[PDB]
């Protein structure tokens, strides 16, 4: 069945290339859709710098580090946290980036993660 964590290599996208700038319209929807796109191989990652979040659509889905002691098989352990109007749904570690749908944009790198599914 579904293991608790899955190894994934996520394409890193530049913010100005992203065509679909979020996963939906509520905290529960964006987390659900993020998880579905991760399962389908159609999720990208944008690294957060000044100017990035105002160019994307709320609610946001972040991947954040879930454990800063080890990174098994060269993949950092992460979990999902959503944000709407400055309030976060989950508490976790440092942000690795914001997740968005991937619809064919050309990435600039890949980020290896070990994702906690739920
Ligand atoms: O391990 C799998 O084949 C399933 C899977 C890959 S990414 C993700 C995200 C949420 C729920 C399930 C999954």
């Amino acid at each position: 069945m579904e293991k608790t964590h899955v190894q994934l290599s996520l394409p890193v996208l530049q913010v100005r290339d992203v065509l679909v700038r979020g996963f939906g319209d509520s905290v529960e929807e964006v987390l659900s859709e993020a998880r579905q796109h991760l399962k389908d191989g159609t999720c990208g990652l944008v690294e957060v710098e000044k100017g990035v979040l105002p160019q994307l659509e709320q609610p946001y889905v972040f991947i954040k580090r879930s454990d800063a002691r080890t990174a098994p098989h060269g993949h950092v352990m992460v979990e999902l946290v959503a944000e709407l109007e400055g309030i976060q749904y989950g508490r976790s570690g440092e942000t690795l980036g914001v997740l968005v749908p991937h619809v064919g944009e050309i990435p600039v790198a890949y980020r290896k993660v070990l994702l906690r599914k739920n």
